[PDB]
DNA sequence: GACCACGGCCACA
DNA sequence: ACTGTGGCCGTGGTC
């Protein structure tokens, strides 16, 4: 199994390294072979030989082209002449790139920025992750001296920990009684051990929580002070940074760092990100919290140290049991793309289809498109009309179903060979043409998106099919999270081509397959209802909810069934409608903003404020605990009951402070922010007061009893006494709870008032 | 100073 | 920064 490339320079030719695992031993692929190159578009094949007179300079050495080839290959699904412009070294084409882009002759250069070892996985047609091999993990975590208004890493790290298999252990330099702790002597034989460890165990992926941005760098000052070689990797080399915009990323040669935090950031929406949030979230069990105070207090007296090295322990088994869960589907998105799981787990989602499009356009010769210069971004800044929200037939609807397309945009997609290659294509004898926008599809040839969709949907099905029938439960869930990932990377095709900074953006493409699928929407609603006696209550874009007025539950299914077989005959290609499923009642508020219940009782949530993490927890409990009065029982009596109990036990200060905390995210430097609203204040002052707040720290807040702006009389929950401080109850009555129950419970006559 | 447009944050498809 | 559609609220601007 592939695990990972890279390259290294030899009496200056590059060679490419691939890291693989094969019959359970780690191997290392060498080939001299590959060539770097780009592709480059002249007015006259003749001006090639002053191309190849071409100079620039790296490392006070000449970069000169090394050879020239004619390549034909299509360029938007159109014939053209290329010159393919080779080099000695990868590094020698970031530079000379602009200066040929700048020659005369030359109209543009393509996929010039493309990584080496990236470049070896597409055109050697490799792909990562692939096998039945299994791999050897361990979990890593640190502790370390803090002290305020010091530099980074100027205290000791106390404790290292690390989790595997066999259990978890913490490496310390003090006597600690634990049975799972190891002690040495000084903070460098800590190190070294954990050293030894790492290299007894030989592990494949190395599991961090926030390790891109803190573990390592901690490490690596500490290595620098007390002269240590942090060889970690397999190649005897230590952890190497790469800048990822703002931040930076950690690797490990030869091992493949799994940093938890940009996964699980993107896969779940929690309130907080913190590791012992992240641990409950995922398996319901809390995680004690131990803050840096605590631990330097307790290594400083030598007083409870044990317990310090209980947090240690746990946020090692923790990481790896979360590793171990969130790895498998990781792994199987870098079998997708085609890129190592190291670049997908930290990769954004427009980012991946990016590699998995220039893998494909490289297996159809086509020259992949550059990115938007700056002028065609601010000629990209165009809108276009998207899905169809109806308002809502607000109130309480009972015995109700839900139809949905089955990948609506995707089958647009391909029904219509909707693509920029194939948009107002001249000379074609079969065109379908889009509703509204009216632009013409050619449909003689396949097109570039509906083929790479067509093949993907193709293999969802199969790996459904053989997920069914698979009987390794591994193997099983490995199939449910490769389909699962395609129809993700279905529909964010089509996001790529509405995406600006896209290389394959064709708006037109864009508000075509919205203007179908809108259609196609409105004429089921209209049949549903015309023809067969349906209320359409909501829908958002690719489906809606319906009954029939005063309609017996089994009755509605099996008239909804006859009008899914009539609408299907009528639905052109693929578009198909579907029964998702029924509900015995089901509230909608507003766009957005519903609920629905099983009949065997399970309630959906979604767009709520239960579901939002920016509100308190006292609001979205009580929302719920309504919401399942009503959509279980119809208590509307105990609904308004649980409000006027809640109401007064905020009145008398009996609710517990945790469940009053608003998380809110800081977007941008807060220098930029235009209107200071309470949780950006309340940062803010934790900026003067010392405490960086960039892009992603979340804030949690308080409202404490008093008056004024929110913002200057809200505290971070970090600063709440309980003994000197009392929340603003009103706020979190009249600001929190009330204005959400009263949102539903409006439906039924109440009023504010009338909840206490 | 009462009312309202509105950054700004998050959610659904 | 997938995109688009959408609902909120604390805050300040505005007569
Ligand atoms: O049945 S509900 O839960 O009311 C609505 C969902 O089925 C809608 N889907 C669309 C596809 O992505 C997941 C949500
Ligand atoms: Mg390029
Ligand atoms: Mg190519
Ligand atoms: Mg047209
Ligand atoms: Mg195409
Ligand atoms: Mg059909
Ligand atoms: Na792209």
């Amino acid at each position: 199994m592939i695990l990972d490339t890279d390259y290294i320079t030899e009496d200056g030719k590059p060679v490419i390294r691939i890291f693989k695992k094969e019959n359970g031993e780690f191997k290392i692929e060498y080939d001299r072979t590959f060539e770097p190159y780009f592709y480059a578009l002249l007015k006259d094949d003749s001006a090639i030989e002053e191309v190849k007179k071409i100079t620039a300079e790296r490392h006070g050495t000449v970069v000169t082209v090394k050879r020239v080839e004619k390549v034909q290959k299509k360029f938007l699904g159109r014939p053209v002449e290329v010159w393919k412009l080779y080099f000695t070294h990868p590094q020698d084409q970031p530079a000379i790139r602009d200066k040929i882009r700048e020659h005369p002759a030359v109209i543009d250069i393509y996929e010039y920025d493309t990584p080496f070892a990236k470049r070896y996985l597409i055109d050697k047609g490799l792909v990562p992750m692939e096998g039945d091999e299994e791999l050897k993990m361990l979990a890593f975590a640190i502790a370390t001296l803090y002290h305020e208004g010091e530099e980074f890493a100027e205290g000791p790290i106390l404790m290292i920990s690390y989790a595997d298999e066999e259990g978890a252990r913490v490496i310390t330099w003090k006597n600690v009684d634990l049975p799972y702790v190891d002690v040495v002597s000084t903070e460098r034989e800590m190190i070294k051990r954990f050293l030894r460890v790492v290299k007894e165990k030989d592990p494949d992926v190395l599991i961090t929580y926030n390790g891109d941005n803190f573990d390592f760098a901690y490490l690596k000052k500490r290595c620098e002070k007390l002269g240590i070689n942090f060889a970690l990797g397999r190649d005897g080399s230590e952890p190497k940074i790469q800048r990822m915009g703002d931040r930076f990323a950690v690797e490990v040669k030869g091992r493949i760092h799994f940093d938890l935090y940009p996964v699980i950031r993107r896969t779940i929406n929690l309130p907080t990100y913190t590791l012992e949030a992240v641990y409950e979230a995922v398996f319901g069990q809390p995680k004690e919290k131990v803050y840096a105070e605590e631990i330097t207090t307790a290594w400083e007296t030598g007083e409870n140290l044990e317990r310090v090295a209980r947090y240690s322990m746990e946020d090692a088994k923790v990481t790896y049991e979360l590793g171990k869960e969130f790895l498998p589907m990781e792994a199987q998105l870098s079998r997708l793309i085609g890129q190592s799981l190291w670049d997908v787990s930290r990769s954004s989602t427009g980012n991946l289809v990016e590699w998995f499009l220039l893998r494909k356009a490289y297996e159809r010769n086509e020259l992949a498109p550059n990115k938007p210069d700056e002028k065609e971004l601010a000629r990209r800044r165009q809108k276009y009309e998207g899905g169809y929200v109806k308002e809502p037939e607000r109130g309480l609807w009972e015995n109700i179903v839900y139809l949905d397309f089955r990948s609506l945009y995707p089958s647009i997609i391909i029904t219509h060979n909707v693509s920029p290659d194939t948009l107002n294509r001249e000379g074609c004898g079969e065109y379908d043409v889009a509703p509204q926008v009216g632009h013409r599809f050619c449909k003689d040839l396949p097109g570039f998106i509906p083929s790479l969709l067509g093949d993907l949907l193709e293999e969802r099905q199969k790996i459904k099919k053989k997920m069914k029938a698979t009987i390794d439960p591994i193997e099983r869930k490995l199939l449910d999270y490769r389909q699962r990932l395609i129809k993700i990377l279905a529909n964010s095709v089509y996001g790529h081509m509405g995406f600006e900074n896209a290389r394959w953006y064709c708006k037109e493409c864009a508000e075509s397959v919205t203007a179908w699928g809108r259609e196609y929407l409105t004429m089921t609603i209209k049949e549903i209802e015309e023809k067969y006696g349906f209320k359409v209550i909501y829908s958002d874009t690719d489906g809606f909810f319906a009954t029939i007025p005063g309609a017996d539950a089994e009755t509605v299914k099996k008239k909804a069934m006859e009008f899914l077989k009539y609408i299907n005959a009528k639905l052109p290609g693929a578009l198909e409608l579907e029964y998702e499923g029924f509900y015995k009642r089901g509230f909608f508020v507003t766009k957005k903003k519903y609920a629905v219940i099983d009949e065997e009782g399970k309630i959906t949530t979604r767009g709520l404020e239960i579901v939002r993490r920016d509100w308190s927890e006292i609001a979205k409990e009580t929302q719920a605990r309504v919401l399942e009065a009503l959509l279980k029982d119809g208590d509307v009596e105990k609904a308004v009951r649980i409000v006027k109990e809640v109401t007064e036990k905020l009145s008398k200060y009996e609710v517990p402070p945790e469940k009053l905390v608003i998380h809110k995210q800081i977007t941008r430097d807060l220098k930029d922010y235009k209107a200071t609203g309470p949780h950006v204040a309340v940062a803010k002052r934790l900026a003067a007061r010392g405490v960086k707040i960039r892009p992603g720290t979340v804030i949690s807040y308080i409202v404490l009893k008093g008056s004024g702006r929110i913002g200057d009389r809200a505290i971070p929950f970090d600063e709440f006494d309980p003994t000197k401080h009392r929340y603003d109850a009103e706020y979190y009555i009249e600001k929190q709870v009330l204005p959400a129950v009263e949102r539903i419970l409006r439906a039924f006559g109440y009023r504010k008032e009338d909840l206490r």
